[PDB]
């Protein structure tokens, strides 16, 4: 409540305005499963309908919350395999440290990482380490949180060529109901949102972005109406001509279908048109 979110989350509830209920040129097939406790595991189809490939993953994942421990394995159809080991509240109340290993049987290639986390009130912290073989990366953030504003500042160490490779900073307005975000990344490009819970069935979404150096700008608006609640319609626009449309109908309970499409506005008027299929089961 106090606890401010990472500074990656920052702005993710009007992210998730523009980007959920919306699956263009794809047909996605998604089993999920749930436990509290132990075993669970994530399933995933994807079909692009325009290169005709097929990717698949499956995840695993076992939680003892016993000792706020969970085991994660990663597995895709490019034979990429996954490792992920967390330990979250153990030695201190907010604290988390997660280990991560990688690899690649057809490019050989290992990867390994080490994130640690630490938030309380009005803070939250992060220093992630990338063990790549062309050198260690370091990840630091820090969001500090005073009254419903936020401030975050995130930067990327590359030992290598030993330089800062990545600053970031925002500064945003959070409540329930309303969230401002705004960044700018390197000092060159330029983000802001803000999101609306305007009722328990309407959320709404306004997006910005522009590069300094140029004069143009991009902006976005989108919506999402939960109609019953088995039902739920997605629609949004940006200043490119886009117009996004997706539909999401419970078919049955654990079962959800996605019908999305997406229409150039330069030319509805017959022309090629995205479409999107996406099937959840869950449990
Ligand atoms: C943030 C700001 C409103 O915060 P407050 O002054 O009500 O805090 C005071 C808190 N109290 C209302 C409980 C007293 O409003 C803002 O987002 C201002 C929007 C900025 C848009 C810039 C273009
Ligand atoms: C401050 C910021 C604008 O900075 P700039 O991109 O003009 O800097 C570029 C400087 N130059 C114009 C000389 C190239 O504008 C902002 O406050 C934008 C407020 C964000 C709220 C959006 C919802
Ligand atoms: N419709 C949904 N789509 C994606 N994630 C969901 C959805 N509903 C709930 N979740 C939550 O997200 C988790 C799944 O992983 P996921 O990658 O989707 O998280 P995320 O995309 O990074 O952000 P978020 O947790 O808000 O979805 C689940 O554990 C669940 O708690
Ligand atoms: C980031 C946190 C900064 C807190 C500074 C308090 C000043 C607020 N004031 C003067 C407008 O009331
Ligand atoms: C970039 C130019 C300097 C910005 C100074 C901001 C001062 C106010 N505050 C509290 C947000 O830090
Ligand atoms: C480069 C610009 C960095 C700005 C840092 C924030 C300053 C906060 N202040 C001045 C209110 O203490
Ligand atoms: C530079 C932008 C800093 C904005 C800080 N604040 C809340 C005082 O407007
Ligand atoms: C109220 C203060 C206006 C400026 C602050 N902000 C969020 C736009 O950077
Ligand atoms: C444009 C700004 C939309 C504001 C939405 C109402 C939320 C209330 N407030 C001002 C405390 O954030």
């Amino acid at each position: 409540m106090a606890v401010p979110p990472t500074y990656a989350d920052l702005g993710k509830s009007a992210r998730d305005v523009f980007t959920k209920g919306y699956g263009f040129g794809l047909i996605k097939l998604d089993l999920k499963t749930k436990s509290e406790n132990g075993l669970e595991f994530t399933s995933s189809g994807s079909a692009n309908t325009e290169t005709t490939k097929v990717n698949g993953s499956l995840e695993t994942k076992y939680r003892w919350t016993e000792y706020g421990l969970t085991f994660t394995e990663k597995w895709n159809t490019d034979n990429t395999l996954g490792t992920e080991i967390t330990v979250e509240d153990q030695l201190a109340r907010g604290l988390k440290l997660t280990f991560d290993s990688s690899f690649s049987p057809n490019t050989g290639k290992k990867n390994a990482k080490i994130k640690t986390g630490y938030k309380r009130e009005h803070i939250n912290l992060g220093c992630d380490v990338d063990f790549d073989i062309a050198g260690p990366s370091i990840r630091g953030a820090l969001v500090l949180g005073y009254e419903g504003w936020l401030a975050g500042y995130q930067m990327n160490f590359e030992t290598s060529k030993s330089r800062v490779t990545q600053s970031n900073f925002a500064v945003g307005y959070k409540t329930d109901e309303f969230q401002l975000h705004t960044n700018v990344n390197d000092g060159t490009e330029f983000g802001g949102s803000i999101y609306q819970k305007v009722n328990k069935k309407l959320e709404t979404a306004v997006n910005l972005a522009w590069t300094a150096g140029n004069s143009n700008t991009r902006f976005g608006i989108a919506a999402k109406y939960q109609v019953d609640p088995d039902a739920c319609f997605s629609a949004k626009v940006n200043n490119s001509s886009l117009i996004g449309l997706g539909y999401t109908q419970t078919l049955k309970p654990g079962i959800k279908l996605t019908l999305s499409a997406l229409l150039d506005g330069k030319n509805v008027n017959a022309g090629g048109h995205k479409l999107g299929l996406g099937l959840e089961f869950q449990a």
